[PDB]
């Protein structure tokens, strides 16, 4: 029942303390009450009546503007978004091109108006002060924990900018793992609008800011003493269009390549499989069967612990575009495989965050260019700050499960 | 009847003066064959049989270049840009993206290919040598406003490179403000291909060499004393496409933007409006209700003057291409409001131009790279050159009105 | 009968020396062996019936991994590239920029994990070591000419890259013409997808490497004494993804400049060539009636020549990919002038190239960015390094027309 959660959230754990620099150097209120927090959190939005209802209030918000954006693209694609396409080519005429992609560039405008006005900050500094105040953490790692909910690993930091090069360690190395435990504001919508339930993607983003500090604070305790514009709003604006265009080129061109690249590797791999007596042997087969025992232990069913291992395994070994992109049509009423509510709640939080090893070289050039002396530092740590990004993943995913 | 448009054009000079640096430094000969140029251009080509004609002919061969590099678009997206996108989308089969952004690489290409041949600089040598001989003005300063007719605000100022770090604050102030009263040769082909008249746009185009010298010279005379390639053609070719290119998804980037804010704001401002009783606010009466009086003041009838507000004001809070495309469907047989064919041709004269607050940033970046260390003045006369840019574009509009 | 192609190669050969910088210093081993491999390779892979199989079996297998990627562009474009379209736009259907421009981005990301891996570094090492070995070049245009089979002119000189700002002129213009003679694996299977043959098109590539050097060598003989990472695979595709989708904005803005110039050229010669009593004078007539005894001189039938002459003379005015655009609809059942298959053939070797003055200047970036201190020595040998480019694809185009 609620014992194989308890006991998932207990593992996770365990491998971050498994995994510290110094597990004698874990400061027992922080990583305490950052669980505390994430769990709450996980209670108050999930299961409590009220705050679920505020969670409703906040998605049907993002779900208008989401809308509200829709127009602009309406207008360069005319047609090719339209009903008509539904009727002509079916199932195929939702054109991700068309239907996702032009997203990421308006919500990329509307995060850098709403910087110009102050309104980012003025959220951002609320929740960062919060967290410090409750969990002890220095003030930067907490304004960029904050910060990672809304925007990306990059743009998160930016917010400390003057602070990155002379924080510790422990500090960079939260602030990398907070990026990497949360997505941003641009793919959330793109998520959304490929079938994700918004609810999920909302509540995963929030409890991502105390779920990174907290296996942050875990596998890479504080062993050191911490410290302490556009003309106008048109301008902001376009600047956000033409920094979402560049992501939305890139993100197109990914999923060409990787999804591309996947269909060769299933090529080889049934010719491969095939002198094994397998021909049917795929990268799906493979991810689904060895990150079964993880689903299951998150608390997906043992009889769909393989599929959405799938899922969480191509999340880790690509990005969790690519994995949403093929967990999609399992929402849909045309899905191969029919699962439990609760499983793809689990799936979606599980899948909701930057935490894969490409992320790294990434966390290199954006956070690195903030502190060109310190690129030593976050390649030394990279590989940790994924585990660590992917713990806290599980974690919401875990907790997640359990009040559902 | 007439009294309305000079008076109209009484206000305007007016505004000039009221704004300027030295009224007193005012060259009368310089601001008075500007103006007379300016009224002369519109008189000939607009009234004059002849000029008519020419302006036809020139319009005419416009038409056929559009068509030619068509083809070019034709070819990469086949039927979604043919006639049987009409018949299955009907309205919508016409698909922005396809239809109008490409024509920006091929301008872009052909401008680029013009200079090579030294066909472009052999035009703006002469029509730039006329104005300064009958102005006064600098050489500098007239062969950018001649290039500003065809080409945009930050490749103008190119043909005169060497000499704008070095030239005063009144030629600097006339460069920007000849690149804010003009639009550029591929821009002109997408507004063509939205709807808007080429006999309009052409028009526009050459009345904003004297009109931009004209308000330049108004709000800013000279105090001072001013002074004095590819390898081969099909390299200029391939380096205006990449430029145009550019070009294209920045434009297509800023529509989907900012029609998306847009819409998100007539969102907020339907709440925000519901609160004093007018829940049916959106941002169009707000700028059609505050741009009216501007817009009656240039030969808009009394009840047209709101609606010609609407795009009027878009144009100067945003750009013009947003307006032209609000404005676009106001020319076909779908308008909402049938406008009379002055009130058409007002509105097109008037949004002709790049005069914005974001073209700021752009003169910053284009025109400052040309002159680092005078980027500060640049800054500084920045608000008063947009809005001597604006002058140019309401007073062309005023002329148009009249002999129409 | 086969006289025709015998004189062909000899008066390619011809011309060679006759434009060499020292004829005396020519290597009859090196530019005999080299000319010896172009033949018996395509002797082999052409007329043989065992390299026929081989040559089947390798293209089979590119055909396969086009097919794979494209279920890349499938999920971003859905409908739009499916059967659909051509029951409802009919040939119209077949929509170039979805079809084509996205198999330059998955082949891209390919080719940068095969390196990451190692896969192509050992076939270089194998076919370049194998060049050096028979014709006594130098270690580093072995390797370069021997990349170029698979990689474009600014990629294949990576693998040789510290051994280039130092190697002799004579060395650096075989990089040049490695480069020139060949294509690359993106544009193969963009070529491939609008009818090309695969089988002309891998031929063509191999037979570049000997055949670059063989007119590297005639042209420009040694006369000086020659000398002698992405993070993990993931990244490595990413970063392939990046440059192909570079690649892929290049090309398609090109295509729609050139076509479209083209076109506007054509309206041009149209009403020039009426002042001679020739109103249908194109520029297909002039390349045509400018190319076909050069046609007629690598084996084109005379009834035949001015055809191929318009596609050859295009690639050479402007590039392979506008000349292919405008040959593939000679591939299909819907032809203008239905072609024998050798013509076929020859014009497919004939164009199979990146010999072009454009590429001189792609030369000088890529390639010079190597070794900016030899910037000069590139710019001056451009010329003669396009003509070597190009009498190796006029000979592979001979080559191949004999043994059909
Ligand atoms: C489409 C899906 C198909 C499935 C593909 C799965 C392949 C798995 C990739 C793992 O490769 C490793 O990743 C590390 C992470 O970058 C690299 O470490 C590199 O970077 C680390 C830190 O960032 C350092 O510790 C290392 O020294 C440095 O080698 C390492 O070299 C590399 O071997
Ligand atoms: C989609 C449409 C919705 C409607 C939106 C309308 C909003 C109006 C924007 C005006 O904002 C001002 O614009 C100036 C122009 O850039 C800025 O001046 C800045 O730049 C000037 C000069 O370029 C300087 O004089 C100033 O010091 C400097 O603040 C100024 O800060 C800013 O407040
Ligand atoms: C769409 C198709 C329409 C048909 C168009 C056909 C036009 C033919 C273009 C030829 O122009 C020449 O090309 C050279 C090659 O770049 C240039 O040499 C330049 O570069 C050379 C070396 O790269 C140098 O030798 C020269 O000094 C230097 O002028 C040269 O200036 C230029 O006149
Ligand atoms: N705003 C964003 C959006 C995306 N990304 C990177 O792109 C991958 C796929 O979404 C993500 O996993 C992440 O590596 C990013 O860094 N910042
Ligand atoms: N050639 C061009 C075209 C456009 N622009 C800028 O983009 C805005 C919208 O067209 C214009 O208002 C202007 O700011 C430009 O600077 N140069
Ligand atoms: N990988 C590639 C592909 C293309 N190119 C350049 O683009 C032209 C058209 O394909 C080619 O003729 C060549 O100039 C390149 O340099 N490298
Ligand atoms: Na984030
Ligand atoms: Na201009
Ligand atoms: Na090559």
């Amino acid at each position: 029942s609620l014992f194989m959660s308890c006991c998932g959230m207990a593992v996770l754990l365990g491998i971050a303390v498994l995994l510290s620099s110094n597990r004698k150097a874990i400061n027992l209120r922080t990583v305490g009450g950052a669980f505390a927090i994430q769990f709450s959190l996980g209670a108050f939005i999930l299961y409590v009546p009220w705050g679920q209802e505020l969670l409703r209030g906040f998605s049907d918000a993002v779900s208008n503007v989401i809308n509200y954006g829709n127009d602009g693209t309406s207008f360069l694609f005319g047609g090719l978004v339209s009903g008509k396409m539904f009727e002509v080519f079916g199932g195929g005429g939702f054109i991700f091109a068309f239907r996702v992609l032009p997203t990421l560039i308006f919500f990329s405008a509307l995060i850098s108006v709403l910087y110009y006005l102050g309104v980012m900050q003025w959220v951002i500094r609320i929740l960062g002060g919060g967290l410090q105040k409750a969990l002890g953490t220095s003030r930067a790692e907490s304004m960029s924990a904050a910060a990672n909910i809304f925007v990306g690993q990059t743009e998160a930091p930016l917010v400390v900018r003057p602070f990155v090069p002379k924080m510790t360690q422990s500090e960079l190395f939260a602030v990398m793992c907070g990026g990497l435990a949360s997505i941003a504001g641009g793919v959330l919508a793109g998520y959304a609008s490929m079938g994700v339930k918004i609810e999920y993607l909302v509540a995963a983003s929030f409890m991502a800011a105390p779920g990174g500090l907290l296996f942050a604070k875990l596998m890479m305790p504080e062993t050191e003493k911490p410290q302490d514009k556009p003309a106008n709003v048109i301008d902001a604006a376009a600047g956000g269009a033409s920094a979402g265009l560049q992501l939305a080129l890139n993100v197109g061109a990914m999923l060409i390549a990787f999804i591309g690249l996947i269909a060769l590797i299933n090529g080889m791999l049934g010719g491969i499989g095939g002198w094994f007596g397998m021909p049917e042997l795929k990268l799906e087969m493979l991810l689904g069967w060895l990150f079964a025992p993880l689903a299951f232990l998150i608390g997906v069913p043992w009889n769909e612990a393989t599929v959405a291992g799938e899922f969480i395994g191509l999340k880790t070994v690509a990005n969790e575009f690519v994995a949403y992109s093929q967990f999609a049509p399992y929402l849909t009423e045309a899905a191969p495989v029919v699962l439990s509510e609760k499983t793809k709640a689990i799936i979606s939080f599980a899948l909701c965050g930057f935490a894969n090893l490409s992320s790294i070289a990434i966390l290199l050039g954006g956070l690195g260019s903030l502190a060109p002396k310190r690129r030593g530092d976050i390649a030394r740590m990279g590989v940790k700050a994924v585990i660590a990004g992917t713990l806290s993943n599980l974690m919401a995913a875990t907790i997640a499960g359990f009040f559902l």
